[PDB]
């Protein structure tokens, strides 16, 4: 293992909204398949569905377009039409209450799912432990 376990409660029974209080922006998966945040709850492109692939495992999937939240070999984020070893993502408790999500396939280089304070994802040689950019909350849809 490159990271710890600690694992966020809750569940993936429903969607969520992903959250960052970096920004307060909700991550947002676009049809075009780009991937940013966004600060309308109203959008229909930031209801995410999570699945447990493995134990701390994940899949981010946006439930209106199907796309899977991927991030490629330079670190961007990206939309995926399937599902492939660049969705994965491991998800963990933070700071005793966020949910983070480490890329799996990155993951002895600490690529983190991560949202700058102007709805811009962040790429993930620029995301580490320590940043705001990485902490999430699911809330409700």
């Amino acid at each position: 293992h490159h990271h710890h376990f600690n694992l966020p409660p809750g569940n993936y029974k429903k969607p969520k909204l992903l959250y960052c209080s970096n920004g307060g922006h909700f991550l947002r998966i676009n049809p075009a398949g780009t991937v940013d945040g966004t600060r309308d709850r109203s959008d229909q492109h930031i209801q995410l569905q999570l699945s447990a692939e493995s134990v701390g495992e994940v899949y981010i999937k946006s439930t209106e377009t199907g796309q899977y939240l991927a991030m490629d070999t330079d670190g961007l984020l990206y939309g995926s039409q399937t599902p492939n070893e660049e969705c994965l993502f491991l998800e963990r408790l933070e700071e005793n209450h966020y949910n983070t999500y480490i890329s799996k396939k990155h993951a002895e280089k600490n690529w983190f799912v991560g949202l700058k304070k102007n709805g811009s994802c962040k790429r993930g040689p620029r995301t580490h432990y320590g940043q705001k950019a990485i902490l999430f909350l699911p809330l409700p849809v």
